[PDB]
């Protein structure tokens, strides 16, 4: 059902945010802060930026209707990463890490 897939949902973004992953998982906790980082054509390249904290209040309101409205979000935000940044860059390295972690959670639901 999707109550139950929601609930996973959850708790698959709960580890995301764990120590155990916090190495590679710091960069995404809060929005891009594009002022505090100087990143002046971000906006113009990422038209939509996605986060961890805003997937949390977006589950906590019900704005996804399932595991997939949710997983669209969660590769939203590293495909902004990817797309934004050189693919040798330490934080695209880093974006990988965590979503090797997501996918294997969001595959074995
Ligand atoms: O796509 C991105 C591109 C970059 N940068 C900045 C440095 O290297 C060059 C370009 O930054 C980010 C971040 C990030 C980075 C540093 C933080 C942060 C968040 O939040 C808390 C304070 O420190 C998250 S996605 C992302």
């Amino acid at each position: 059902g999707p109550m139950e897939q929601l609930k996973c949902c959850s708790g698959i973004l709960k580890e995301m945010f764990a120590k155990k992953h916090a190495a590679y998982a710091w960069p995404f906790y809060k929005p891009v802060d594009v002022e505090a980082l100087g990143l002046h054509d971000y906006c113009d390249i990422i038209k939509h930026p996605m986060d961890m904290s805003t997937i949390k209040s977006k589950l906590e309101a019900r704005e996804y209707r399932d595991a997939q409205e949710f997983g669209a979000d969660v590769r939203l935000m590293f495909s902004n990463c990817y797309k934004y940044n050189p693919p040798d860059h330490e934080v695209v390295a880093m974006a990988r890490k965590l979503q090797d972690v997501f996918e294997m959670r969001f595959a074995k639901m």
